[PDB]
């Protein structure tokens, strides 16, 4: 049940409903504007051929190449990767990126998968979907269990397809820095969701220097989100949690040494000098920042009254729902549109892609520059189309995005009204 496509379709339409918009509009972006389906052969390490089916869905490219990530879980459908698309269509669209809206994907368990076996994966695929993706044409992305690596080979395998007669670099984003990668890429995610807190707290007249923020969710995301936070902004890290558990320290806890304890234990449990907790008291804490970077879904109905949070920075997709999201605006908390906090990575995947274009690459700090100016600028637009129309946060960033869209749709000529 929950059909992902039809999900998508219905915040399209609540979106719509906040703004002016055409009727052939609206129903030129329900549809995906190119699909495809694949099947992707591959010879197992015992001599069979096992074929696989791949998806590429390009959602709309009005606005330029169209840009999304590749993912290879066993649970992939043509519908997630159809929804993932047109999301990614709005989240390159808010943070004002010359992108349309792409997504991939493999129904395949790569856990079972050894190296010779995916690197075959990823070059049948790529053999595949040539005819439809390109430097200007369709980035491909890391995503869920594809890695770097996964990249390198893709790329590899479009270089020797294309035969060298063009920047076969920027055809897909995410490489290692040895072959057209990009400084900054790790804490991509992490930094966008700093500036965003950063310029939140600077709407709300707030200073972070000494404040408390915890982060549900200890991956990369959520421990660099942590690190970067008790670094730049001065914060100070109370409560963290993994899929086990999570802990808690009024006095503060330092992320490097979190971490270290996590993979050396496997787990963030048991914490020395920490007190044990559950994420649900852990989203109850008095915080100024709370971003939960874990599991989606993880704030309704039943837990919405209790957020004591100034600031919400949704770094994971999507964990408000939207009754939530209507219960947390009735009681004055400023929410970071899911899709908006976690641009950053897309924002650097663009900023890679420039480089391998141009053939020049920057530095660390340049990118980080940008980062922030792009972050700020984009965060700055949708509080104040919140301010102007009265709407959720996340209404306003649906309008900013599909309004951009909109304009560029009508600029070619593709909609007449
Ligand atoms: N990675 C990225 O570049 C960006 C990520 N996002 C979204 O953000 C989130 C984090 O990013 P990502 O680095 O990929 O995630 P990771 O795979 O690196 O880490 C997953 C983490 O969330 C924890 N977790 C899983 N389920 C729960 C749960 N029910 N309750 C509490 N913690 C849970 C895991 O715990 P444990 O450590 O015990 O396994 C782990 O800490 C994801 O949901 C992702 O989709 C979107 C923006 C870009
Ligand atoms: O870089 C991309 O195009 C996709 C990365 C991604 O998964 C995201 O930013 O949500």
């Amino acid at each position: 049940e929950i059909d992902p496509f039809e999900m998508a379709v219905k915040q399209l339409e609540r979106a719509a409903q906040y703004m002016d918009i055409s009727e052939e509009a609206l129903e030129w972006l329900k549809k995906p504007m190119r699909i495809v389906e694949v099947s992707v052969p591959i010879e197992m390490d015992d001599g069979s051929v096992k074929v696989f089916t791949g998806f590429r869905v390009q959602h709309n490219w009005a606005r330029g190449p169209t840009k999304g990530g590749i993912r290879w879980h066993p649970a992939e459908t043509l519908s997630t990767v159809k929804a993932l698309a047109t999301w990614m269509t709005w989240k390159v669209a808010v943070v004002d990126l010359p992108y349309g809206g792409g997504k991939g994907g493999i129904i395949v368990n790569p856990k079972e998968l050894s190296e010779r076996e995916q690197e075959r994966l990823a070059r049948a695929y790529i053999r595949a979907v040539y005819d439809v993706i390109g430097p200007w044409t369709d980035i491909p992305a890391p995503d869920v269990y594809t890695n770097p690596k996964i990249m390198g080979w893709m790329m590899d395998e479009y270089e020797t397809i294309m035969r060298r007669k063009g920047p076969a670099f920027g055809v897909i984003t995410g490489k290692p820095l040895s072959i057209g990668g990009s400084l900054g890429r790790g804490t991509a995610t992490a930094q966008g969701a700093i500036f965003t807190i950063r310029e939140a707290a600077k709407a709300l007249g707030i200073d972070l220097k000494g404040k408390k923020i915890a982060v549900q969710g200890y991956g990369n995301a959520g421990y660099y989100t942590a690190k970067l936070a008790k670094e730049q902004l001065g914060m100070t890290v109370v409560a963290v949690s993994d899929s086990r558990g999570g802990i808690y320290n009024p006095d503060g806890l330092d992320p490097d040494e979190v971490l270290k304890w996590k993979r050396e234990h496997g787990s963030v449990k048991d914490f020395p000098g920490a007190t044990n907790i559950t994420n649900e008291e852990l989203l109850e804490l008095e915080v100024d920042v709370l971003a939960p970077a874990a599991i989606e879904e993880v704030i309704t109905e039943k837990n919405a009254d209790n957020i004591k949070a100034k600031i919400v920075a949704e770094v994971a997709n999507g964990p408000v729902t939207p009754e939530a999201d209507d219960i947390l605006r009735e009681k004055g908390i400023l929410q970071i549109p899911d899709f908006l906090c976690n641009a950053g990575g897309v924002t650097v995947s663009y900023f890679e892609w420039v480089q391998n274009i141009n053939g020049y690459y920057w530095t660390e700090e340049e990118v980080r520059e940008k980062l922030d100016k792009k972050m700020t600028k984009a965060f700055w637009e949708v509080y104040n189309t919140h301010k102007d129309k009265n709407i959720h946060m996340r209404d306003a960033a649906y309008v900013v995005a599909v309004s951009r869209v909109y304009q560029a749709m009508k600029d070619r000529g593709w909609v007449k009204k």
